[PDB]
């Protein structure tokens, strides 16, 4: 049919459906945002909802909502031309979870009734229809197109001209005709994927032409049903349904790849279970590919020294972006050899390589014992790495930065090509988009340069950190530096040269959603624990909130009030008399003995059956019987009920055939209790996710609707993952009056029930691993050591340790043995708990006793739960609440130890920081950006001694206080930045504080005070609770404060000072001149550099002075060697104290000597 | 994945009497032997060269 | 080397090129010749190739185009010949040796290494797979 937008001119668009608690919330939070942050901006809406209020089906109303909205907006806007649609998404990480929510969608439209009459008519329902879109993965999308749809499409393109195409077609045609076989299915899946590469490619290759075939009618419907991802391009549907990856990774159209992380100004997206994608969104950053740094660089300089692009206006500013880039790398390959190819001295590389790693900022660990240094030989032209058993890592640290400095520089001449051509103002009645002009501004900047090597790299980086575009000033943090991950072996085929194969992560996964709302989209997080307290197992929401700000929405305590109202209205359990008990199962020993005993009749012992029988290896014994007491007790609870039905036991282990000798013990235990209680039992072994994904849970469904007899399943917490409802239909033939009504009976509609007994293990393998690859194992296991570095659960000792260790090859039992170290493991913990008991409370039909049956160990962890419960669903409430009656236990603040670690570590990035930024003074020439940086530290730090909140721009310099405006450290301030120790923990040490550095008795003085409020300075600390650092304070506040008092007490007397040459930058403060006197004086102010002046300046005179201190001390006079000698035989003069440390006094007596002894020259 | 590509082509060699699906076991069995083969000279270039015998 | 860099100043590229006025998404120019004698070419007229410094572009406009192609592809040739040249150099220098592995001393056995090592060396790797084709339809001489 032509159903167009005509359809809905009598519509109306303000009849809305009644609307429940949710939708309001989310709609004052939106209206609230877009009347704070403004019409234009993204946001984040963190919205907690817990299960069985209709999380979906709100989420799915919210969407058709803004459907109708652009509906109206078009019925409007015609009179504008403005066509600009708004992409609505739904992401979610999980195939069956965007299919079911997509046909719920559509059963929304469909059914969705006001006031008794349905809100759509036919026509209405198949317009909205149609806007939706679903875009699975390439061989689903293809095994999903019909023989007319691929015929239709091949003979348009005309591609049956050729044969190959056509074997392959044919070839795949073939297989479906067996697609029952499963491994015929395996085959099948994997080549309809790479047929669906190859059809596609060669697609768009016709369509970049100029016989690009006009599309309509049939062939029009059938390249859409190949390709959903068109309909978003022709203007025909906004809504895509797609899952986490397809959404990063983008989707096709019959022109290009939409990347849809690229075009994210006013999307819509809708991210269901939102705390699960940090784990997703970190899996695709570790996929992407490793890069030879030695190729890459000496390719670089080599085809950037000449090549060039060329002057028309579409490449109008492009060059300028270039040209730093170009000067810098012919630096670097002067400074570095890099015309000889590099190979390593010594060591065996056959065997193993070097493997350094370094996260950008102070965190440096390498896998060599010893300091390996780069050394160019030129008789042999080789570049020598010394593997000893330094250089190297500079060297490899410097040539990173210059890669990243070109992708980056190719994402500003991108959008600089862009700008450009969409000036130029080309043929009229054609639509060209943006992203068209992305890849071809890709392509004719690469091919100008000769670089068509790095396009593959340069496609890929446009959704790390492309979404940018789209040093200790600068906010500071992890979550969007990154790590990296070099590995120096030796070139492959070849037994004499080396190549540093750098893996990255140039962000994180929170860095990818803040840049996301940075962008623009309106993230709507939908999940019953997205603001968990973890930084593994969530985002990093103490990040978000402070690169947000105000685009981090959140709900008031009013709307968690009326949600939690909405809540309990919809599962009243207390009112109708459903019960919950929970019960503490400890270990029982002599129990799973006589079990054993009654196992085996003809075994003499509990150790010889769990021997011979169950093959338990001897050191493994306590812990099978342990945990396999807790289980068993658990099944005899359960089982000896009279009333409950259902259990699911939550293991870190998957019962299947591995053990089946465990299974089997198992089973006749069941069997033992079962014939006691004189009860049917029937237990699952090996209920993996894939089996209810395929087979399972239709089995237990039709067991409880039909037959009579307890269910036990066995399963671990990642199985539940699968993406489906527990549920099974309510009989009331065989139930009778064992089930009640929880909600309100006002929408008891649904016949059906889950779980109604819950056996809960002690979760310890929280950490993440990624099983894809080794290096992407690395990657994953670096991003947690550094996002619980960040965060502040890792002291820098310990964080330094346990990289240090992962790079030699750390086993998975020894990393989780220091996770479980942190808070952030029971934070983790507490979150797997949390998801677990709300599987167990879907339906709306409940038990009248509810049993949730506890691990032992989690009475420690659960004790500790101190969140506001106003959101917690009422089984983890009886858990926790259980649990907490029990008495208390004594805890270690979170915030407290959180302080010191942040502490240390703010610490250690300041002295690495200023080490290094110190040492690129010392290069000669000192560049005068360092130079910048050198002073906007200082600046920042006499202009605010102390800030009251947490700056953004600044954050390294300052740490947080307990205590306002001091605190006590005690380290070596030259010494090892991991030894440090800070706040109470030492009560005696060295103080920061006003009283310390003496500016108290420095501003009594009349001259350089009003220096300072002239300045800005800050003459007197504020008492707040963020002070300067130990280096800071010690190094910098100290010194430029000195500076500063001496040459305000300098212009007292008519000198005029000038700005030190950058030939010597750091190794003087400043340079004088006075009247009457032409001869140039340098100062230092609190016979090496003396020689390396004089030896570019010639003879003149200098200062040595102190600012604070007793005026009475000898003023001295030295020759050049250090060696006192008479005033008029001096060059160095020194003024012992210039400020009287008792008065502030100006010592005018010194003065007058400095004064007289220049004119003594 | 090795085992992935070698399971997908010992699940297919049961219906090789398909003509079609013996058409894709065909394609399938020369990528796998790439594969296979690469592999396999890639380790016995490095110092872990399997000593073979018997 | 040498003839390298006299190529690429007389044809100056370090400037990508372009043409002039003519419609190559429809058809492209094609050339062809024998390396002797039998040169044909698919344009009507005689394209010229003009290096200008304003643009910086290299423009194959409306002869000396030919004369381009001829020179690159002689110069292509003779790096690949120099590969194989450079090889059998590296073999025989290697066979010499016997440090502890050359656990087979043929021909080709010491031919994987010799072309990874001298284009690693250069910087030359993704020349590697013209490398491995050559050297059989001019690598038996």
């Amino acid at each position: 049919m032509n159903v167009s937008i005509e359809e809905f001119t009598h519509f109306d668009f303000q009849l809305v459906p009644e609307p429940s608690p949710l939708d309001l919330v989310i709609t004052e939070s939106l209206k609230n945002h877009i009347e704070v942050n403004g019409v234009k901006s993204g946001a984040l809406l963190p919205l907690p909802f817990q299960t069985g209020i209709g999380k979906t089906y709100t989420a799915l109303n919210f969407l058709l909502q803004q459907m109708l909205e652009q509906v109206r907006s078009e019925l409007k806007e015609e009179n504008t031309g403005k066509k600009s649609k708004r992409l609505l998404y739904y992401v979610t990480d999980s195939v069956d979870n965007v299919v079911s929510a997509k046909a719920d969608l559509l059963k929304l439209i469909e059914k969705q009734t006001v006031k008794g009459e349905p809100r759509f008519t036919l026509e209405q329902q198949e317009y909205l229809k149609a806007q939706i879109v679903h875009l699975p993965n390439q061989s689903e999308q293809l095994l999903q197109c019909s023989d007319a749809v691929l015929n239709d499409v091949l003979i348009g393109f005309n591609l049956n001209a050729e044969r190959d195409v056509q074997a392959e077609w044919s070839a795949i045609s073939g297989l479906r005709r067996h697609a029952s076989n499963p491994e015929v299915k395996i085959s099948l899946n994997r080549q309809a994927g790479y047929f669906y590469r190859n059809l596609i490619d060669r697609l768009q290759k016709k369509q970049k032409g100029a016989d690009r075939v006009l599309l309509s009618g049939s062939l029009l419907a059938s390249v859409e049903t190949l390709l959903p991802g068109e309909k978003i391009r022709n203007g025909s549907a906004h809504v895509a349904f797609l899952t986490t990856s397809k959404f990063l990774k983008g989707f096709h159209n019959t022109r290009s790849r939409y990347s849809p992380l690229r075009d994210l100004s006013g999307a819509v997206l809708i991210i269901d279970e939102i705390d699960k994608q940090n784990q997703v969104i970190l899996s695709e950053l570790c996929k992407q590919q490793a890069q030879d740094l030695i190729w890459a660089i000496r390719t670089l300089r080599a085809n950037f020294r000449d090549h060039q692009l060329e002057s028309s206006p579409r490449y109008d500013k492009i060059e300028d972006l270039f040209e730093p880039l170009r000067e810098r790398l012919e630096e670097f390959g002067t400074n570095w050899n890099l015309a000889f190819a590099f190979n390593t001295e010594g060591a065996n590389l056959n065997e193993r390589p070097v493997r350094l790693f370094s996260d950008r900022s102070f965190t440096h660990v390498s896998s060599a014992t010893h300091k390996l240094s780069l050394k160019s030989d030129f008789l042999r032209r080789k570049n020598l790495i010394f593997s000893d058993e330094g250089l190297l890592t500079r060297f490899v640290n410097e040539a990173d930065v210059i890669y990243q400095w070109f992708l980056g520089t190719m994402r500003k001449a991108v959008f600089q090509y862009w700008e450009n051509v969409r000036g130029l103002e080309i043929e009229v009645r054609e639509n060209r988009s943006l992203e068209g002009t992305f890849q071809e501004a890709v392509q004719s900047l690469l091919t100008h340069f000769n670089l068509q090597e790095f396009e593959s790299a340069v496609y890929e980086s446009f959704d790390t950190r492309g979404l940018r575009q789209s040093k200790l000033s600068s906010s500071k943090s992890y979550h969007h530096t990154g790590l990296k991950l070099v590995e120096v072996a030796h070139n492959q085929g070849t037994r004499d040269t080396v190549n540093c194969k750098a893996s990255f992560l140039n962000t994180s996964p929170s860095g990818v959603l803040a840049d996301m709302v940075d962008a623009g989209a309106v993230i709507l997080g939908i999940s019953a624990t997205a603001r968990a307290d973890t930084v593994i197992h969530n985002f990093d929401f103490k990040y978000l909130n402070e690169r947000l700000g105000n685009k981090l929405l959140s709900l008031s305590r009013e709307q968690k009030q009326r949600v939690n109202n909405y809540y309990h209205s919809r599962r009243n359990y207390k009112d109708n008399g459903v019960v919950l008990t929970v019960k503490y199962l400890n270990s029982r020993d002599a129990f799973l003995d006589a079990l054993l005993e009654e196992y085996k009749p003809e075994a003499r012992s509990s150790h010889f059956i769990l021997n011979h029988y169950l093959g338990i290896a001897e050191s493994e014994q306590a812990f099978v019987r342990s945990w396999l007491s807790k289980l068993l007790a658990s099944i005899k609870a359960f089982i000896s009920s009279p009333d409950n039905r259902y259990m699911l036991s939550l293991l870190n282990r998957t019962l299947d055939t591995t053990r089946q000798n465990i299974n089997d013990f198992i089973q006749f235990c069941c069997d033992k209790w079962a014939k006691e209680f004189n009860v049917k039992t029937k237990t699952f072994f090996g209920v993996n996710a894939d089996w209810m994904r395929l087979v399972g849970y239709d089995e237990i469904s039709k067991h409880l609707n039909t037959e009579l007899g307890k269910v036990v399943v066995f399963s671990t917490y990642a199985s539940m993952g699968a993406g489906k409802n527990p549920d099974y239909a309510v009989n009331l033939a065989l139930e009778g009056e064992s089930l009640i009504s929880v909600a309100d009976v006002t929408y008891s509609t649904q016949l059906r029930s889950d779980i109604d007994s819950i056996y809960l293990e002690k979760p310890t393998q929280l950490l993440l691993s990624d099983d894809y690859s080794h290096t992407a194992n690395q990657l994953c296991q670096f991003h947690q050591i550094l996002s619980l570095q960040e965060n502040g659960e890792l002291s820098p000792k310990s964080a330094e340790n346990w990289c240090r260790q992962q790079l030699m090859g750390m086993s998975r039992e020894r990393s989780l043995q220091q996770y479980h170290q942190t808070s952030d493991y029971q934070s983790a913990v507490r979150k797997y708990i949390e998801q677990a008991v709300g599987r167990a409370g879907r339906t709306s039909l409940k038990r009248k006793q509810i049993l949730l049956f506890v691990d032992s160990g989690l009475k420690e962890i659960l004790a500790e739960e101190s969140r506001d419960p106003s959101l917690f669903s009422h089984e983890y409430v009886a858990l926790v609440n259980k649990a907490k009656s029990a008495g208390k236990s004594i805890v270690e603040d979170r915030a407290v130890r959180r302080l010191f670690n942040l502490a240390q570590r703010n610490n250690k990035d300041g002295m690495l920081s200023i080490k290094a930024l110190v040492h690129r003074l010392h290069n000669q020439p000192a560049s005068k950006s360092d130079i910048q940086e050198w002073q906007d530290i200082r600046t920042q730090l006499l202009r605010y001694p102390t800030v009251a909140f947490q700056p953004e721009r600044f954050n390294r310099l300052y740490l947080q206080s307990m205590t306002k405006g001091y605190y006590r450290y005690q380290g070596n301030l030259d010494g090892d930045p991991n030894s440090f120790e800070f706040f109470d923990r030492v009560p005696y040490g060295d103080m920061v504080s006003e009283e310390d550095c003496s500016l108290a008795t420095l501003v009594q003085n009349q001259y350089v005070r009003p220096w300072f409020e002239r300045k800005g300075f800050a003459c007197s600390w504020q008492k707040e609770a963020n002070v300067m650092t130990p280096i800071m304070f010690t190094n910098i506040y100290k010194g430029a404060l000195g500076e500063q008092a001496v040459e305000a007490v300098l212009t007292a007397f008519d000198f005029t000072f000038e700005e030190v040459p950058n030939s010597i930058y750091e190794r003087f403060d400043n340079r004088v001149i006075f009247a009457g006197i032409e001869q140039p004086i340098w100062l230092d102010s609190k016979s090496s550099k003396i020689a390396l002046v004089e030896e570019e300046f010639g003879p003149s005179k200098f200062i040595y002075v102190n600012a604070l201190g007793d005026t009475s001390k000898p003023i001295r006079y030295l020759n050049s060697c250090f060696v006192e000698t008479s005033p008029q035989l001096a060059k160095v003069i020194e003024i012992p104290a210039l400020i009287d440390d008792s008065n502030a006094d100006t010592n005018r007596t010194a003065v007058q000597e400095l004064i007289k002894w220049l004119h003594h020259s």
